[PDB]
């Protein structure tokens, strides 16, 4: 593996999600062809999935920025304000 190609995020969210994940799967098995089987995961999400589905979205919301700083760098100085290049820039970069 070398320094190049696009990065992703969604798949770079597992240890992050790795209790979250966890948790909707173990719901998910609870909530077997269970009435709303959505509705359940989403009710079982709250049991004790809240912390973690958080931590998820951090990733989500670091590896954002991560990759930015990342993939990008010219395109995105220090401080910006949703410049065009950046958007542009991470709309390729980061796929």
């Amino acid at each position: 593996i070398s320094e190049f190609a696009p990065v992703d995020c969604k798949g770079q969210c597992t240890t992050p999600c790795e209790p979250l994940t966890a948790c909707k799967e173990k719901c998910a098995e609870s909530c077997e062809t269970s009435a709303d089987k959505k509705t359940c995961r989403r009710n079982c999400k709250k049991a004790d999935c809240e912390p973690q589905d958080k931590v998820c979205d951090a990733c989500r919301m670091k590896c954002h920025k991560a990759c930015r700083a990342a993939n990008c760098a010219s395109e995105c100085p220090k401080h910006e304000h949703k410049s065009d290049t950046c958007r542009a820039c991470m709309k390729t970069n980061c796929k």
